[PDB]
């Protein structure tokens, strides 16, 4: 699986996503967004795993109201996907401590994790 993006830097990692992503339609594919445990989701900071059932594609902690204008780049994200057929949401929730080292993983053992821990989740609660 590839990377792109980059951790606490929304803007370059919503470019980065849409340049990797380009026309690809996405009706058969898992979004999960991987967040940390945090007393409100307005402290929320957002990484991205998109498994489109032919290739995987991870985006760090780069989204979220964590970071000036993740909130916005979080939404259009979704927003993005939403457009290209994404049906299929999933949050996984990790603790703040170890998002990194999940994201880390190697590719075959953090989508077994992220997989294993997401629930299905309504994207609008990203617009």
């Amino acid at each position: 699986m590839v990377r792109v993006g980059m951790r606490a830097a929304p803007r370059v990692s919503l470019e980065a996503l849409k340049a990797a992503l380009g026309g690809l339609k996405l009706s058969e594919a898992k979004v999960y967004l991987i967040t940390d445990w945090q007393d409100k989701r307005d402290q929320a900071r957002y990484a991205l795993l998109l498994h489109t059932g032919k290739k995987d594609l991870l985006v760090p902690d780069a989204f979220g109201p964590a970071f000036p204008g993740g909130e916005e780049a979080l939404s259009e994200l979704v927003g993005l996907l939403l457009a290209q057929g994404a049906r299929r949401f999933y949050e996984a929730v990790v603790s703040p401590g170890e998002m990194t080292a999940l994201l880390d993983l190697p590719p075959e053992e953090l989508l077994k994790r992220v997989m294993a821990i997401a629930n299905p989740t309504d994207p609008g609660i990203y617009l």
